[PDB]
């Protein structure tokens, strides 16, 4: 039995107004309102093109959506809805169907985003440092407001390069946390599922979101992307075995109970520990310090209760800089 050691009563606390979102009675805008000025990328959930309000003349991201389910669609509005307004949370501006093929769309605030294939590799130490802080006051944020993202990675976090804005986005993935709930594991990218997902362990929490944010995180310091290149579910607990060793994997396994598929288990085998500079080399010289691998350590950790909490993250003296600029 595991329960988030933070924030863990937030939805049983309020009203039925706030975390019951299959009541939502979703309020359709005019489509005309919005015209397409580009695509900008696709994915088996969406459509992405760049957008413009015709009565404002202000940008916009278009997000035309596959077919999907009435329970999921409501799901995502109305997380949407609760978090507007937080810290570096996305914005929804609209929601609109076509009337013959009742397709949906929603309509978000527009990020001039850069590919982080080609942004990344240009970040400085700080500017890694000041990001990470930024991504971590929207993690707190709808963590605080009993909600899971589950699905922390770069492609979900737009920024601005030029005028340092960053927002995290595409909340179709996330969850309300109640406690003791079992949700689905089959959630987040491959690269970013953390053990919980891929051992099977049902009742995960808030947590989650920390261990992929840890991926992104030692994959910016490290410059190798993704860090944990497994190339299917269980590839990827291996990849992540053969790094935090299989001593710490056991030892999780044993605390919750929890037995690995024969064929699984095969497949990690023993390994041992590897310390965090063995990924060290003279490309991520200027970025591995002794604070940032401290604050990793304390991110990829295979037990999700040991993790540190977003608000324990921003806290971390790896960050004190960007705090002391921004106050
Ligand atoms: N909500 C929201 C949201 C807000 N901006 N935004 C953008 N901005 C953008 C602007 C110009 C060029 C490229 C993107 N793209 C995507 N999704 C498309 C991207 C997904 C990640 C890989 C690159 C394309 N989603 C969003």
């Amino acid at each position: 039995m595991s329960k988030a050691r933070v924030y863990a009563d937030v939805n049983v606390l309020r009203p039925k107004e706030y975390w019951d979102y299959e009541a939502l009675t979703v309020q359709w805008g005019e489509q005309d309102d919005y015209e397409v000025v580009r695509k900008v990328g696709r994915g088996k959930y969406s459509e992405v093109f760049e957008g413009i309000n015709v009565n404002n003349n202000e940008k916009c991201i278009i997000k035309i959506l596959k077919p999907v389910k009435k329970k999921k669609i409501k799901r995502e509005i109305k997380i949407l809805q609760n978090l507007c307004g937080g810290p570096n949370i996305v914005k929804l501006l609209d929601i609109v169907r076509d009337q013959h093929s009742k397709t949906p769309s929603l309509i978000f605030e527009y990020v001039n985003n850069t590919d982080f294939k080609v942004l990344y590799p240009t970040l400085t130490d700080y500017d890694i440092r000041y990001y990470i802080y930024e991504l971590l006051k929207a993690l707190d944020y709808c963590h605080s407001q009993g909600i899971m993202h589950r699905d922390v990675k770069p492609h979900n976090v737009m920024i601005d390069h030029e005028l340092r804005k960053l927002r995290l986005i595409d909340w179709g993935l996330a969850e309300f946390y109640h406690p003791g709930k079992e949700y689905n594991v089959r959630v987040a990218s491959r690269y970013f599922k953390g053990p919980e997902l891929l051992v099977d362990l049902q009742d995960y929490d808030y947590s989650l979101d920390m261990w992929s944010l840890g991926c992104m995180f030692a994959g910016m310091i490290f410059r190798k992307e993704p860090f944990f290149y497994g190339h299917d579910n269980h590839d990827q607990l291996v990849k992540i075995a053969k790094v935090l060793g299989t001593d710490g994997l056991n030892a999780y396994l044993n605390k919750y109970r929890i037995e690995l598929d024969p064929q699984l288990e095969a497949l990690v085998g023993r390994h041992s520990r590897k310390p965090w500079l063995k990924f060290m080399n003279a490309d991520n010289q200027h970025l591995v310090s002794p604070e940032a691998i401290d604050f990793l350590d304390k991110l990829l950790r295979y037990d999700h209760q040991e993790r540190l909490t977003a608000l324990e993250a921003m806290t971390h003296p790896y960050f004190q800089q960007v705090r002391a600029a921004e106050n």
